[PDB]
């Protein structure tokens, strides 16, 4: 049967395959491609024309941002097994965007813009980058609550990037066991093997060898504080798992 | 059944996507996405998870410098009735990357080295913006010779750039008419709605409304010029194509 671990983007994907990936080798990530080869991102292999066998005989994890509805993604209807959800404050993955796109904390106009759109958006709809990942709660409620929808034999594990931040090996641990993958011995490494530190230094190496690669609101604030807020606490759906979620 | 436009990049796929799309609707292309509504690129398709379904009961054309064997395709197997295969220059290819890049024909050294590139590569394979297309000769090849090991009920009509440039409405027409889309009345008018200039009135204006969008060798030459005659002469798949296609 067949694994995701779907994630909006932002929340930490990258991270979490990097642990996986050498969780499952029990050696280190040595080559930030690594990641693309032990946890392959959907959308990767789509845009080289690879996608891979509906009904694996064997155990396969891959990762997307689609939401879980998106019609390529219906070939997997089947054979989807288990769904790690990897989520994270909706707050953050804003500012993250910003960070992105270049943008220090300062140009309140650019920053500004992004937000309300975001706000609008009620999360990357507007964002060129990423395509079919819907808004934050689109996404999560697609891989989670109705999840069935699109994959009727699909159990779910919910994980917050924040829950991973405070006690990542426990945390991982729990995506571990829940995909079945063996003991908790390899956790520990595992965890190590990535690192803000080393996936900055696993990152830096790759750019140089010529291979393919990738605070809260005051700032800015007083109105787009408010109109987050207002957001934050509406009766829409982000709201909704905002609130499920511990970001209210 | 199931139809390709299938086209190496620079071979003047958008222009008979165009075409194409107007000859179905009889009416004008209004607007720049309305190219891929007509006939929808599968790399643009697969970017944001939609992907059109295997076997269709009413006839349906896709465009793709996919090669035709790359796994995604696998899917289409049966079902792909036909094949338009656009074909032009390799030289204009070549030199239409260094346009497309930015690049006046005067940087020799950042001309000099594409080129050498390309000749190397026998085509694009080293370029960032396109995935899974191969060499010239290698999609060629997929899609018309070894059509059978990819689509095994599939006919093939092979287009060269150049015979339309010289004559759209009789050639449009062979196409059309391959295709079974019906008369021939409707090729004047749609040769005449997709024209250099249409395309780039067509183009500009959508990018103004904030929509998504997109010689020969002497100069540089002397030894560029070698390096490529020795490949365009020699018995490698790119100089049989060559030969086969007039750009001998
Ligand atoms: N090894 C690691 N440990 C913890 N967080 C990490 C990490 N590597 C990357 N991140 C953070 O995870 C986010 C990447 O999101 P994704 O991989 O989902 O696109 C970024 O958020 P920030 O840029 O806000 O810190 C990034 O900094
Ligand atoms: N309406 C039209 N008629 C003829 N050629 C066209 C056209 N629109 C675009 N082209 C040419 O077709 C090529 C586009 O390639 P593709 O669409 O396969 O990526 C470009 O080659 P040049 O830039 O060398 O002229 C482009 O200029």
């Amino acid at each position: 049967m067949m694994c995701w671990i779907a994630s909006y983007p932002k929340a930490g994907g990258h991270w979490l395959r990097c642990m996986l990936t050498s969780y499952v080798t029990g050696e280190p990530v040595e080559t930030w491609p690594g990641i693309q080869a032990g946890v392959p991102h959907l959308e990767g292999l789509l845009r080289d024309g690879e996608a891979p066998s509906a009904d694996p005989d064997e155990q396969v994890l891959l990762a997307t941002h689609f939401t879980a509805d998106r019609p390529v993604l219906r070939f997997y209807r089947e054979s989807t097994a288990k769904v790690v959800c990897l989520i994270r404050n909706p707050r953050d993955a804003m500012l993250s965007l910003m960070r992105m796109k270049g943008i220090p904390p300062e140009d309140v106009e650019a920053c500004r813009k992004i937000a309300e759109t975001f706000i609008a958006d009620e999360g990357f709809s507007s964002v060129r980058i990423w395509a079919g990942e819907g808004s934050w709660p689109e996404n999560i409620r697609s891989w989670t609550d109705s999840v069935h929808e699109s994959f009727p034999n699909a159990a779910v594990l919910a994980v917050r990037y924040e829950d991973l931040r405070k006690d990542p090996e426990g945390e991982l641990w729990k995506v571990v066991d829940f995909l079945e993958l063996g003991g908790r011995d390899g956790v520990a490494d595992a965890v190590a093997n990535c690192t803000l530190e080393r996936m900055r230094e696993m990152e830096e190496r790759s750019k140089l060898l010529g291979l393919e690669t990738t605070k809260s609101l005051k700032f800015m604030g007083d109105d787009i504080e408010k109109a987050y807020a207002d957001l934050l606490h509406g009766e829409t759906d982000f709201a909704h798992y905002a609130r499920l979620y511990g970001y209210a």
